[PDB]
């Protein structure tokens, strides 16, 4: 149950992206559709096509995401350290313990 | 700006999944709060440390963090498919398609 959780969360980050890219990229289409017609394209792709995706207006983190998802997921994380990380689970157990004793 | 976003949000994704371990770990405490102590413990744990994470009451997904967080970000997506992801990418076009223009 946990890991379908974390499944469905991963990927609703990567949908979350997708949409943020693309929709930024959409609002400077040129008068010809040239970049709406590249994503209707997209939709209608054979998931085992990867030519089209070299040579492409589409976003490079739509065309990455397709022609390498693990790799993609990798240059994600690549900003983050172990400190970081270490960090987060510090200062989310101090939370937690707040809550879980009633103190806030 | 955009891999700021992709970062924190994957800290978001981060903090979310260790919420969700903990917090139902915790409900099943001991008398003697085993557990309750355990997360003060880490609370307060030097960032270099890992030798307390070999032998803990703390869930595995925590301790797998801390000792290597770049791995448990990868068995995070172990279960997702390149036809998952570029099926969840034709889908994500579709949708944006249909509100960009005004179709739905």
């Amino acid at each position: 149950f946990f890991k379908d959780y974390q499944k469905k969360n991963v990927m609703r980050l990567l949908q979350d992206s997708l949409e943020k890219i693309i929709n930024e990229w959409l609002k400077t289409d040129d008068e010809s559709h040239t970049k709406l017609k590249s994503l209707q394209e997209l939709s209608e792709m054979d998931i085992n096509a990867t030519s089209f995706a070299e040579h492409s207006p589409l976003p490079d983190f739509v065309t990455r995401l397709w022609l390498d998802p693990h790799k993609a997921l990798d240059a994600m994380d690549k900003n983050i350290s172990k400190n970081e990380i270490r960090k987060l689970i510090k200062e989310t157990a101090r939370e937690i313990e707040l809550v879980f004793t009633h103190q806030k």
